[PDB]
């Protein structure tokens, strides 16, 4: 395992995270979560790392209010994931959004 590696740790739930990243984006406030976000976030990091939605979730934490705020495209990017993620494992280059290095950074 040097340039690809998909081992994951010992884990117990994961959906119910996304659960959150769903509701708690859309039904809550999606600038006013980012803060509220990393306490939920910390609790379950090897559900983020299974997938690999720790790299992006670390972004919606990262505009909290008055900064970045919410795109638009990280959210609907994470929640399509997530309806990717609990409906499959197969993931794209979302990386992009911030740092584009998911599996082919240059891509020739």
């Amino acid at each position: 395992g040097s340039h690809m590696s998909a081992g994951e740790p010992h884990e117990t739930d994961c959906s119910e995270i996304l659960d959150h990243l769903y509701e708690f984006l859309d039904k809550e406030m999606p600038d006013s979560d980012a803060v509220k976000f990393e306490h939920h976030f910390e609790e379950s990091s090897p559900c983020l790392e299974k997938y690999g939605l720790e790299q992006a979730v670390k972004k919606l934490v990262k505009r909290a209010a008055g900064q970045d705020d919410v795109p638009g495209d990280l959210r609907a990017k994470v929640m399509g994931r997530l309806d990717l993620i609990r409906s499959g494992q197969s993931v794209p280059e979302h990386d992009v959004a911030a740092a584009p290095s998911s599996s082919a950074p240059q891509e020739s």
